[PDB]
């Protein structure tokens, strides 16, 4: 597989990047209810992972979608706002060390075009501490 990458437990094509780098949470599994995300359907997030330092305000994720050798999107979030914006039930920003299992909904545009995109995500606390980071490819059939 690629450099630095573990795959993650579960119906999912998650990786887990920079693992030479102490990260602060530990994604232990993920499951999509459609193993492929499907265009024009929901989509459902079934996560479970561990937090071992208290998360405070401050945190960002620094976002890069990609479309084959074209950059779609890079941007960063900041992310207990968009945790919040986002509504996710029980992340309520000062987030202590524990055990965590999140259900999350989304809905995939239809209107994307088919092809193979990759997600390149990295989150970081307000010391830039490293959180975590995560890659995927997802190929959508015409
Ligand atoms: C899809 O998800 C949205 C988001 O909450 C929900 O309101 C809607 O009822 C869901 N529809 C289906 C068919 O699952």
């Amino acid at each position: 597989p690629p450099p630095n990458t573990k795959p993650i437990n579960g119906e999912s094509p998650l990786y887990q990047c920079d693992i030479l780098d102490k990260q602060l949470v530990e994604i232990k599994e993920v499951n999509l209810d459609p193993n492929p995300p499907v265009r024009g359907e929901n989509l459902t997030i079934s996560a479970n992972g561990e937090v071992f330092e208290t998360i405070e305000e401050g945190a960002y994720i620094d976002v890069e979608v990609r479309l084959g050798y074209i950059r779609l999107l890079s941007q960063t979030f900041d992310l207990c706002e968009t945790l919040e914006d986002n509504d996710i039930e029980g992340l309520s920003c000062p987030i202590e060390p524990g055990e965590y299992n999140i259900k999350k909904i989304v809905e995939i545009p239809g209107e994307v075009p088919p092809g193979k995109y990759v997600v390149v995500a990295r989150a970081y606390t307000e010391k830039d501490d490293l959180i975590t980071c995560l890659t995927g490819e997802v190929i959508f059939p015409p």
